[PDB]
């Protein structure tokens, strides 16, 4: 099939300066940064993953490098480079107001039907270019949706490729992944935002789900939602899976929405509900001078 002309961008460890931790676990440690390329005069604000060193690890973080630096769309989540110092570090373009499943739940009392909708077609659109890439994302969730601007957010953590919750039936009992059972992980997703933030199926233990499926239960009617809305939801939730929608279609339905918001979402008080935008001053921590986002610098 088609070479991947992607292009590995090894960066020099002196071009970047870490400023603080935005979170620590099982993957090692990200940081908020900045990356200062030599004679460029630009700050390119950047995210930055560093992992003791095990050949395991080092092989494992060059896999997600490897997915990262063949995607190229304004709604996935692109490598900027590796450091090739002890243990590998991965950069990517700082997404800073972080991942979606918190931000609705920081913000629930000001997202408007307008940014619920946006959101959901932006999903779709990022999913519909993995679908054209043939890229199988299998994990999609709204913890796995960063936020670049609260009016543009990108799809994330596709370079692994279990959430029993967020997982098609047939993933669950046959490991089948395909760009159908993707679209299932998408219906979650939209309940996901659709309750800002709830937990799917919540106090229902994992080993549980596939036969609650089976008897053809699914998660509720979220309270904001019409019933086109979730018809939406539930047709990502077909047990046959070429019945399901397809991502060209959700872009469609949801674009359709998002002209006429409040028609497909009943928020209480949502037109005096506001978020921060680029139209805005005062929109963009020490020198800000000749800072440009990732996406605006080129080679
Ligand atoms: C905030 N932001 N902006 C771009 C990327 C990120 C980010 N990436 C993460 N994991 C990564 N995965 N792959 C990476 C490559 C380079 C840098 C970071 C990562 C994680 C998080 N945020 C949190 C703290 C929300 O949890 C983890």
């Amino acid at each position: 099939e088609a070479p991947n002309q992607a292009l590995l961008r090894i960066l020099k460890e002196t071009e970047f300066k870490k400023i603080k931790v935005l979170g620590s676990g099982a993957f090692g440690t990200v940081y908020k940064g900045l990356w200062i390329p030599e004679g460029e005069k630009v700050k390119i604000p950047v995210a930055i993953k560093e992992l003791a060193t095990s050949p395991k690890a080092n092989k494992e973080i060059l896999d997600e490098a490897y997915v990262m630096a063949s995607v190229d769309n304004p709604h996935v989540c692109r490598l900027l480079g590796i450091c090739l110092t002890s243990t590998v570090q991965l950069i990517m373009q700082l997404m800073p107001f972080g991942c979606l499943l918190d931000y609705v739940r920081e913000h629930k009392d000001n997202i408007g039907s307008q940014y619920l909708l946006n959101w959901c077609v932006q999903i779709a659109k990022g999913m519909n270019y993995l679908e054209d890439r043939r890229l199988v994302h299998r994990d999609l969730a709204a913890r796995n949706v960063l936020v670049k601007t609260p009016q543009h957010v990108k799809i994330t953590d596709f370079g692994r490729a279990v959430p029993i919750k967020w997982m098609a039936l047939e993933s669950i009992l046959h490991r089948i992944y395909t760009h159908q059972s993707d679209v299932w992980s998408y219906g979650v997703t939209v309940w996901e935002l659709m309750t800002f933030g709830s937990k799917p199926y919540d106090g229902i233990p994992a080993s549980e789900i596939s036969s609650i499926l089976e008897k053809g239960e699914r998660l509720p009617q979220p309270p904001i939602c019409t019933i086109d809305v979730y018809m939406i939801m539930v047709k990502c939730w077909m047990i046959d899976a070429d019945s399901r929608p397809k991502f060209r279609e959700l872009i469609i339905e949801f674009s359709k929405m998002a002209r006429d918001p409040q028609r497909y979402l009943v928020i209480q008080g949502d037109e005096r509900m506001h978020l921060p935008s680029p139209t805005d001053s005062n929109f963009y921590e020490e020198d800000m001078d000749d800072v440009v986002d990732a996406d605006e610098y080129l080679i």
